């Protein structure tokens, strides 16, 4: 390693990590909706169990969403950004939180999760980075 260390500064980003399980990662032809969105909750839910889904950390800073492990502060299980983001919202249950994101080659994922007691302040944590139109 001939070349020396980067050089950081006095002055880090605000993030939030939210310990929330992992169900599963369920893709979906509307990248908008709410039925969808609790469609794939309610079918992934069904698949796993709850004790089953792996206790991981979601990031939230520079307006952007990553999974990171719990054992590992480092590691990223998902890598999602509020710019990829298209829809989410909370599924039936308070305790879940799903979001439809952008790969790709008309391919949308949704990445669902298990937030206590009630996925409101990561949904929000993710939306006010997300902050879309409703066009109405």
């Amino acid at each position: 390693g001939s070349s020396g260390s980067s050089g950081p500064t006095p002055k880090t980003e605000l993030v939030q990590k939210f310990r929330v399980q992992y169900l599963g990662m369920l893709p979906v032809d509307r990248p908008v909706g709410m039925d969808t969105l609790n469609s794939a909750i309610e079918n992934l839910m069904t698949s796993s169990s709850k004790e089953d889904w792996p206790s991981v950390n979601m990031n939230v800073a520079d307006a952007t969403v990553t999974v990171i492990s719990e054992k590992n502060e480092e590691e990223v299980l998902v890598e999602c950004r509020v710019r990829f983001l298209s829809f989410m919202g909370v599924g039936k249950d308070v305790h879940t939180f799903a979001f439809i994101m952008d790969t790709g080659n008309q391919r949308f994922e949704c990445h669902v999760f298990w937030c206590e007691p009630n996925a409101a302040n990561v949904s929000e944590a993710v939306q006010a980075a997300c902050s879309g139109p409703s066009s109405g």
